């Protein structure tokens, strides 16, 4: 059976037989500025995505026959990796003078490409020099990023994500006893680590006002308890840093860890669309929307599914119903790691 050009028509599990190729493509897709080779970041992303779906490792150029999304530029990168196990193109990005600084600066919560670039052009190369500088001005997000750096740079693991889930559920149930709280993002796709923990909160009985007030109630409750380290409030959402007591963690192993937490509140009837959107991966979501537009003349996003031919919104109480409306075989969350 031929491999679809769409990630939403492939099953992509975390059992990647092509990590040598994918890690190089991901470096090239992530570093457009630092790159010296002709090719598009979209072409690198789609090629990395198809390779992730393969049930076998590429061991020769003949293995690439019949695989879509492998352009001439991508095939030269695959060729170079087969040749000695490394990509000269990815290696040039890794050896680029700005690369190390950009990775380092953007690893701070509140620091994006614009700020990383500003600091690099000022002559900064280390966080220690940035933090101790007397002339620099930091946003409140960056101050939290620097204060809790070590904890935030350690990625969150599953026992920690689950301990956060318990905290979220206890806070949410206090104000909305009928609320459904679902962990989304990478953890829902079977990942063992993450840079943060995402949740989708919905309530079958909440009014428009109760649902607007919930995130404010929960964050105030955490502030009173001394757990809120940072807070910033399409759907209503908040980006937080929570104080997690390691005594709440059920694992094999300061007494606390700073954890980045994202909370999304959605109306009950749109829960399936928000769940689908927040589960990801980013490439899976991109392909689902591209397939819906180009193959079905449908408009899909985190809030709804609209049929442009019938001029009607399509309702769904589950992700399964969305796939069915799209004429797609159902792809389980752990199979969406495109
Ligand atoms: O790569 P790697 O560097 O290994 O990890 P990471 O992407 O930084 O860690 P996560 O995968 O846990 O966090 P995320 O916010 O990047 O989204 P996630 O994949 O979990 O979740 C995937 C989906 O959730 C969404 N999402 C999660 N967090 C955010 C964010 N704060 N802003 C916008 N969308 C978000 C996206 O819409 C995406 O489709
Ligand atoms: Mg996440
Ligand atoms: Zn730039
Ligand atoms: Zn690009
Ligand atoms: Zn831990
Ligand atoms: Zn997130
Ligand atoms: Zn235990
Ligand atoms: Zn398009
Ligand atoms: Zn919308």
């Amino acid at each position: 059976k031929k491999i679809s050009q769409y990630a939403c028509q492939r099953r992509t599990t975390l059992n990647n037989y092509n990590q040598l190729f994918t890690d190089a493509l991901d470096i090239l897709a992530e570093n457009d500025e630092l790159r010296e080779n002709e090719g598009s970041c979209l072409a690198f992303m789609r090629a990395s995505s198809v390779l992730k779906s393969l049930p076998f490792p590429i061991t020769s150029m003949k293995d690439t026959e019949g695989i879509p999304c492998l352009g001439d530029k991508v095939k030269s990168i695959i060729e170079g990796i087969i040749e000695d196990g490394e990509s000269s193109e990815a290696k040039a990005v890794l050896n680029d003078e700005r690369y190390k600084s950009f990775k380092l600066f953007t690893s701070v919560f509140g620091v994006g490409l614009k700020t990383a670039e500003k600091w690099f052009r000022m002559g900064f190369r280390t966080l220690s020099k940035i933090q101790s500088d007397k002339s620099l001005r930091f946003t409140q997000m960056q101050k939290a990023g620097f204060l809790y750096y070590e904890d935030l740079v350690s990625c969150v693991n599953r026992p920690e994500a689950e301990a956060v889930s318990m905290l979220v559920k206890e806070a949410v149930v206090t104000f909305l006893p009928d609320a459904l709280v679902t962990m989304t993002g990478g953890f829902r796709r079977g990942k063992m680590t993450g840079h943060d923990v995402d949740f989708l909160i919905t309530s079958p009985e909440a009014t428009e006002d109760e649902e607007q007030q919930l995130l404010h109630k929960v964050t105030d409750f955490w502030k009173q308890q001394g757990l809120l380290l940072y807070c910033d409030i399409h759907f209503q959402k908040c980006f937080l840093i929570l104080k997690l007591d390691h005594g709440r963690v059920h694992s094999e192993k300061k007494g606390w860890k700073a954890i980045r937490v994202d909370l999304v509140m959605c109306p009950y009837d749109r829960r399936a669309f928000a769940l689908l959107g927040w589960t990801g991966s980013r490439q899976f979501e991109r392909d689902l929307r591209r397939y819906a537009t180009h193959e079905r003349k449908m408009m899909l996003d985190n809030h709804a599914l609209y049929d442009r031919t019938k001029r009607v919104f399509l309702e769904a109480e589950s992700e399964e119903e969305i796939f069915a409306h799209l004429g797609l075989d159902y792809i389980e969350p752990w199979e969406r790691n495109a």
